[PDB]
């Protein structure tokens, strides 16, 4: 899993 | 912002 | 901003 | 995993 | 079993 | 399991 | 500007 | 200006 909160 | 991938 | 990945 | 927050 | 809360 | 809270 | 790529 | 490459 990735993911990026920004 | 807020985020969860899993 | 806030979160997780896992 | 791998992810980001920024 | 997975979760997020947030 | 694997959880997040923030 | 801000971006995430992965 | 703020990024992520992964």
């Amino acid at each position: 899993n990735k993911g990026a909160i920004f």
